[PDB]
């Protein structure tokens, strides 16, 4: 941990090579075009710029425009803000009926997220069957962590929850560790100890400023194609005017537009299921039955306690990890207006005093759905997304196990001081919303199904093995890759930003190696 970042201002030095997409002088030929300035896309673009000319295209603006994205204290504010089409949080509702969000800003979801930083489960690499260069993976985690990851200071509520997880049997005690391993630990954070948010945009500072250009408010609406090869993109600016840019020689287009954005853009560009695209009168460039298939959202289930004495607000740093459930708790100020998707519907009761949100995440999940187009032409119209929560009975069984463990946690001496009534039972807590039921699995199953929310860690839609090869290339198409959370059908860990930050640079290094 010698290499971890320290407290420091958010580093916006990279703004010297950030330009409005209205600037037609950005149009032309590049070695690489990266679509989506997010978690994977920023480190990918910075890495390729070490040697080659890169254009990074991001549909959102710069985070300085929304200062509440730059502090831990601003987390709920960004979700509370109405979506006017320009804000950093884009609201959506899955076809299941569960409210959700994605980012629309340079730095992507790292600019709006809950800051938790973890390295992938070390079993993940061999589970994928990809021939990873594991030494390089680790160097790459260190390259991310040196810029934006701290060892968190003590926070009273996170310490209470960690003592509770240990008492409840979530063993062993791993102390401070970046690694996804069974037991209870303090993990890293991308909020520093002064509350400053650090994010993927800062990895642009590691790019070569002579080689990297970033266009913001660049809405990429189509991949252009030629042996079938990607050659370029069409993007529009904030005034609505169109622009073109191309790759040259042995260069490549990489889509880093997220679980939602990547499949949407491939489908709009004619890459996807042949009879589906034909149904819409979209000319098929490359038939692939899996584009926008195998889309996953790990369920979040939770209870809320209202202690009779105020608790200190925290960011999540203490994790209770089992193979079948990953648990945390956030302590928060009350909410005067709903932070969209924090609770899964807009009619949920809001807390009027300090509260602990006590959470369990289902691994995998095994349930999957799809991204499909709403508009056959307009990339600014959100696609349809369905997750099919709890369609797979294993997911439901694992939520029941997680909920029973949350019962154990509420029964600890660690949590006893936060009860309203000093009675023997967990009914001595005051709850916001639905409490845990009791004994028989059926009451737990109903609880899991009825009270599900998004964990916000959705993934899939452009999977390795379905849409991509083991080098992240789109099968059948030259000079086209995908690097972002669309690429895997299971989580790398409880909190995947660390993995997708690493993956952007790692695939960049693989591209530069493959090319030399
Ligand atoms: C509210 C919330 C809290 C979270 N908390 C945590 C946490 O604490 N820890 C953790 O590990 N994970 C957390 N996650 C999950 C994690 O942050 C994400 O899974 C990860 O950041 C996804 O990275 P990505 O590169 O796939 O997508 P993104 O980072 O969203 O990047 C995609 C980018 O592409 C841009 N874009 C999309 N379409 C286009 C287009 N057509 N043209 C141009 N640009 C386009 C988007 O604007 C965006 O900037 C959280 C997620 C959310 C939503
Ligand atoms: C953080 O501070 C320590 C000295 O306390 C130093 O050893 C280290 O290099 C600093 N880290 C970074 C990434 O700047
Ligand atoms: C780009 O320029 C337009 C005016 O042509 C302006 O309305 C918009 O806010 C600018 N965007 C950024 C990100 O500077
Ligand atoms: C990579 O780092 C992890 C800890 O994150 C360590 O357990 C593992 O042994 C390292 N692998 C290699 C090949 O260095
Ligand atoms: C902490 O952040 C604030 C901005 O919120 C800044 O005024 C202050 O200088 C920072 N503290 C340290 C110790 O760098
Ligand atoms: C596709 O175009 C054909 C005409 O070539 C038309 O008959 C059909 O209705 C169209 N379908 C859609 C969904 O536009
Ligand atoms: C680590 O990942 C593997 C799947 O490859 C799984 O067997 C194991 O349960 C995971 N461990 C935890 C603690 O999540
Ligand atoms: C587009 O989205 C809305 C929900 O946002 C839905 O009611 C409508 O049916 C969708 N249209 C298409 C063509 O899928
Ligand atoms: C649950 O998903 C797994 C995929 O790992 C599959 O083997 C199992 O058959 C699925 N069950 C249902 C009901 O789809």
């Amino acid at each position: 941990h010698h290499h971890l970042a320290n407290t420091s201002a958010h580093d916006f030095s990279y703004l010297k090579f950030v330009y409005n997409a209205t600037d037609t002088s950005l149009e032309g030929s590049y070695d690489y075009i990266v679509i989506g300035g997010g978690t994977s896309g920023c480190p990918l673009a910075a890495t390729l710029s070490e040697k080659y000319k890169v254009l990074l295209l991001e549909r959102g603006t710069i985070a300085t425009e929304y200062p509440n994205t730059l502090t831990a204290d601003g987390f709920a504010y960004n979700l509370q803000q109405q979506d006017d089409g320009k804000t950093p949080v884009e609201r959506f509702v899955s076809e299941d009926g569960i409210d959700n969000v994605r980012a629309r800003i340079l730095g992507g979801t790292t600019i709006i997220n809950a800051g938790v930083y973890a390295r992938a489960n070390i079993s993940f690499y061999s589970q994928t069957g990809i021939e990873w260069d594991l030494d390089l993976v680790n160097k790459t985690y260190e390259w991310v962590e040196d810029a934006i990851v701290v060892k968190p200071n003590n926070q009273s509520w996170q310490s209470v929850i960690g003592e509770g997880f240990l008492e409840a049997g979530i063993l062993p005690d791993n102390g401070f560790s970046l690694d996804h391993e069974a037991g209870t630990r303090l993990t890293g954070s991308t909020f520093d100890n002064n509350g400053t948010r650090h994010a993927a945009d800062e990895l642009l500072n590691k790019g070569d400023p002579n080689n990297l250009l970033v266009a913001v408010q660049a809405s990429v609406e189509k991949i252009l194609f030629s042996n079938l090869s990607a050659i370029g993109v069409i993007y529009t600016d904030s005034d609505g005017n169109s622009h073109q840019a191309f790759v040259r020689g042995n260069g490549e287009v990489i889509v880093s537009a997220g679980t939602i954005g990547t499949p949407q853009l491939l489908l709009l560009s004619g890459v996807g299921p042949e009879s589906y695209l034909s149904s819409l009168n979209i000319t098929v460039v490359q038939p692939n039955p899996y584009v926008g298939q195998f889309v996953y959202d790990n369920p979040r289930n939770f209870i809320n306690i209202l202690p009779p004495n105020p608790i200190e607000a925290s960011v999540v740093t203490v994790l209770g990890i089992r193979s079948d459930y990953y648990q945390v708790s956030l302590s928060s100020l009350p909410f005067s207006t709903p932070p969209f998707s924090f609770f899964p519907t807009t009619s949920y009761p809001l807390p009027n005093s300090t509260f602990a949100h006590i959470v369990s995440q289902v691994p995998g999940p095994l349930s999957h759905g799809s991204v499909t187009l709403n508009s056959s032409s307009d990339v600014r119209i959100a696609p349809n997304i369905k997750f099919n929560y709890y369609s797979n009975s294993t997911d439901l069984a694992n939520c029941v196990s997680g909920m029973k463990k949350l019962g154990d946690l509420l029964r600890t001496k660690a949590l006893e001081p936060y009860k309203a009534r000093d009675v023997l039972g967990i009914d001595g807590f005051n709850y916001l919303g639905v409490p845990l039921p009791q004994t028989d699995d059926a009451s737990f199953e109903t609880f899991c199904l009825d009270n599900v929310a998004s964990y916000w860690h959705y993934h899939g839609g452009s999977l390795v093995g379905k849409v991509l090869d083991d080098s992240f290339r789109v099968m059948g198409i030259k000079a086209l890759r995908v690097v972002d959370a669309s690429t895997f059908p299971y989580e790398p860990n409880s909190h995947p930003q660390g993995f997708y930050l690493m993956l952007g640079r790692y695939v960049g290094l693989q591209i530069l190696q493959e090319r030399s």
